[PDB]
């Protein structure tokens, strides 16, 4: 690598955008790179001010690119979603998953139409089953077709761990303990339930927003839970008895999914 | 998008002021847009220290907006919000909704006169029953059409978690747990009363304000618990026990309060 | 309102100073206004680092008044109270209050007195009864009066809960519960004695102080509990026994009565 | 508090330590008031500035105090403290007391001697006794006196509550209940000993340092008591046993000043 | 060393970066002696802020370092780190410890070949027994090799005790107690499962990002305890029964690796 | 003093490295002393940004002196220990002790050998028995002549309790308490075995490091304690069982010179040779 050796701002900006480099690390490092065949890369590596212009650029893409995602509604962004996947795909490759866990694919499809709307009571699809039935795999796999993020409950304990639903428009959490189910019980019905909620971002104020669907999954029970009562309402349970691991959902399936059950799942 | 190829700060603070952008994000994009016409624009996107301006005209922007809205009286607060509601809609289905749990509007439109105005012991209105009540969803309708803050009892450890009282001219604890309840009984009792109290800051100012009208919704019933006797007389309640629990559920929207608001402008003392 | 288009900061400073603006928000918006008529509002808006000038004449401001309230005498504070209270005013509806209660005015006359000069063992007065007697109504309203600041102790949790003593002419302790009580009992007989105590405060250093004038409101009859026997002789009680569900005392109630009373509250400057 | 109509930081700075002013909010307006006789007072409010000033002017200010008191041997600083020392009063109003409370001046001269060099076991000087006995009057008496600091237990939950142990030449513990005392058991041993103990300061790292003299009061005996053991060794105890109630002593800083010019032989501060 | 005496800040970056030198404290006092017989050092010195300057090209030195070894395979990435170990060196040394242990050889082979790669429920090996197994012995030896990182269970009660996850390509925890086991069970299966994860870094925001594979160390066998039934099916347990000091060095890995590249999966 | 009146920081910092001054407000306050005779103090005091200026210079100063540290290996650190210690001692003052407590002086070589190469499970030495029998005394000569930091278990529930060892050569925890055991027991089994640990720092980044060498005394005999069986391995334990007073005089007192004998005389035993 070379680092060594007038330097415009908007056009740093202006590529990080386009590469979609959100990433302080990256976009210094991957712009350094650029400097062989390009003068503005190579006048960046001439400031004495680079380490604040790296900082910048990543707070200004940040900018844009929330404020896009935020700008669509659902079936638009889905849109966008479907034009990034590529690969070989079909939808019967959830399907045969659903019809593997003894789930019609309509009961998915009905959930999951509303679940897209963040209708209330209804923003919330947990999946739920002994180990090794594909919860995870199913959840991940969706959340990464959407652009969603992981919440991780690890860092609960700190006032930003929830800052990623300012900006993205699905999330989850990923094997809900007993101590994460209660968490939520106490603190989060309304985010559950996808009404509105402050939250706290890092260098920025507070937004109160709309908190976007949710999924979880768990080997925890809660609708035949007696103390997670007042989640019953709240969360729509997929029962995943069936052992798998093979069965392997890619983009390119999620793809195939909404495109055939555009109608199917009111997009307009 | 386009973000390249003097800057007056002033001037993206009016534009910013003016379509009322007062999130970084959306100002930092929308700026940008307008960098074709507009020619401030263009010269924000050739500065070094762009990220700094938006931060900047978000502060600025949100200065502002809160001063005028603290300048306003709660009559012409409302107002504001009604001429800021859109869409087809009335306030029979409010009507219908209190009739369907059993209550006549009139009990509700009595108190929301006393705790618009903030009155001591008034202040704070309770919807409390079983799960799936309407409970919510009312609630969330009147402060989503108020303009109003919902208080997470999550960040609760952290008495920032009240900043917010500082800002709104309304807000809702949303689901309030024993725990919460508690936090009422010790900490909130100057706020059910009209004496101001000290709401502290991450941007530590540490002001004093009078507190807003409350909004809480609980499965826990206050006049019912004689742990939390002083709240009696300073909370009150609405009971919902009627379900609703079958496509889309029964809503009401912020042109239903509009209406709501239009029709019974009158009987709520909200006149000038 | 307009925004758009040499500083001087000072100028910002004694203008928001004179309007006693300590707000950054009402600083930002106000300056905006005055601004086609003020050639430096004008100059404001035209400089880049208009955030940074409204956050400065905040800090700014809130030194000045700060510093400026801390340095007064506390006779002159209440002058200033005084001064900044306004409103259909008698010192009447306090009278009869006291009279309902059947507690003489001049037990209350004197020992607020020695109260507000903060001589030790006159230095925290309790207000004791049952339930909705008008103990919050009353200290509340004379705290408010006196700008002093009201503290609850919680539990274990209240760690920080005597921060805002750093600062006020006097506080209030809101319904002190038996362990508020112990708490007194076992930390803070120095500060009722006249001693110094390390005050904990949340992003910044502790402060050592004299603790301010107290005010109790308490179910609790500190007198009458053996198990407190130590405040017994540090906390003066006064009994409110009789129900009040009408009364209401207020900024200007406090006015006139602090008005009234002067010379016998001997606050003679 | 006029604002309105070239700014040496250093003049600044100066104007605050003079006055020992270190609080910026004092800082800032007890100069703004200097300006009506002073240029660079006067330039200070032309700065845009200013708030950065009066911020590191504060920070300059509690840079020198804090680092003076620490840089002067402990008879210097001592001899500091009588020159603060206003007001007159005498050496004996102190030894009156001791007569009263039944105790040694020759005993407490010695304590004192060996507790200001802070002599491991010889650093900490407990005052027992029942309630209203003066031990919070005299101790406090000589905190004041010495530019001390009073530690309170009560914020014994955060680990904070001994940050001005890198600071006090002398502190004091007031009203130690048994939580308190076996506490300095538990964490303190080193605090007694002479060996170091790094102290957690708030916004900047941890320092290791000899802990300064120690006072505490307490209706609690720690000779007396066996799961103290340790401490017995440790702490030099004074029992209090005679009441100080009428609706009669008052120890000033006068008072120890005399004390401290008069015994300044017999307490090897020479 | 001396400390007094135009400054380039790239030129800086690029003396920090050849070193490696990713450190403050490090990169300051080196350039500060590179002063002698380097102009650029001797400019650093002349300038009132050096103070930032040392801190930046620290902050610019992990940006570049941490996006390289974020960019490559983990095959790239292995032969990048065989390429740095030396000296005398044999993947029998590594034999030799397994079958000490009653284990075949091919058993870990099968075992790292899906770990390496980070398959989900097996992105974790723990190796597990009594007191003096060269458990911790054998996991530092590779982490080493590998220049992964340790996790400190000691400092779980920050937000960011788990920041290297965003750096490293594999980390290890060492000695897992029971107080260490029940905080993964409770919070981060996801983690050891090795899906994506939030990781709060200190100054900057949180990134997603896919948890690299893991290894424990510990006296507890969670296969066997009935309380930590969920973490059963995701992690791959080795338990080492024998005592013993013996040693695996770099270059032993280097001999490991080379020699069961192609029976590795590593293309 | 006087604070009152073109400034070059490098010359600020090349004083305070050169008096090792690393700590604010002895830097500022000795700095505006050195005013008097040096233009460079005087200038100092002439800037508005002072207040910065003693900020960056301590971080200078402690980047350096971390930085040359870390640098140096055992042996080479000893030697500028042993360079830096003064007067009359000899290693018969610690021979002495360790008889009178009944210990042969080739257990403590043997075992302080490994100590010092911070070999695993041995990185960790205990001195243990009951209250003054000099164990404190001991550890802390040692340590204060290694220029080692004492870890305080008062600041346990702080992140940056351990914030020194991304720092020192050799550490000390004096006086482990049953709380103190327990916590080592579970969260710093490594760091007492001395393999690379996270070390968490206030203001700056976490930092992955060699836990250094460690040293503990205490009144509770982890050996003897089938609670503490997990640490049983990992910690070699001395029992000072005799007494260091009565309470006339204090008979045992090691200095630096003490020790500055003691490896002078022991270089070779202990390895640390080439
Ligand atoms: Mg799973
Ligand atoms: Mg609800
Ligand atoms: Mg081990």
């Amino acid at each position: 690598t070379l680092n060594e050796s007038k330097f415009d701002f908007g056009t740093m900006v202006q590529w990080a955008y386009d590469h979609k480099y959100a990433e302080e690390s990256k976009i210094a490092y991957e712009y350094a790179l650029a400097a062989g065949s390009d003068s503005n890369a190579r006048a960046f590596l001439a400031t004495n001010s680079q380490a604040k212009h790296v900082k910048d650029c990543a707070t200004m893409v940040r900018h844009y690119l929330r404020a896009e995602t935020q700008a669509l509604s659902m079936p638009a962004y889905i849109k966008a979603r479907c034009k990034l996947a590529t690969g070989e795909g079909s939808w019967k490759s959830i399907l045969t998953f659903f019809n593997y866990q003894n789930i019609e694919l309509i009961t998915f499809i009905n959930a999951l139409k509303l679940w897209l709307k963040g209708i209330p009571k209804k923003n919330c699809l947990a999946f739920i089953g002994p180990p090794n039935t594909g919860k995870s795999m199913l959840c991940n796999s969706l959340i990464h077709f959407l652009g969603g993020s992981v919440l991780s409950f690890a860092n609960h304990k700190s006032h930003f761990w929830l800052a990623s639903l300012a900006d993205t428009r699905a999330a989850l959490v990923d094997d809900a303990t007993h101590a994460c189910w209660r968490y939520f019980d106490t603190y989060l019905r309304n985010a559950l339930d996808g009404y509105p909620v402050s939250i706290d971002r890092k260098h920025k104020a507070a937004v109160q927003i709309k908190a976007p669907p949710l999924l979880v999954t768990s080997n925890i029970d809660v609708q035949a839970e007696d103390r997670y009562l007042y989640l019953h309402s709240r969360v729509q349970t997929f029962r995943f008895e069936q052992p798998c691991t093979p069965f392997n959902i890619t983009d390119a399936d999620w793809k195939s999914f909404f495109v055939r059950l555009w109608g199917r799942l009111d997009l307009i």
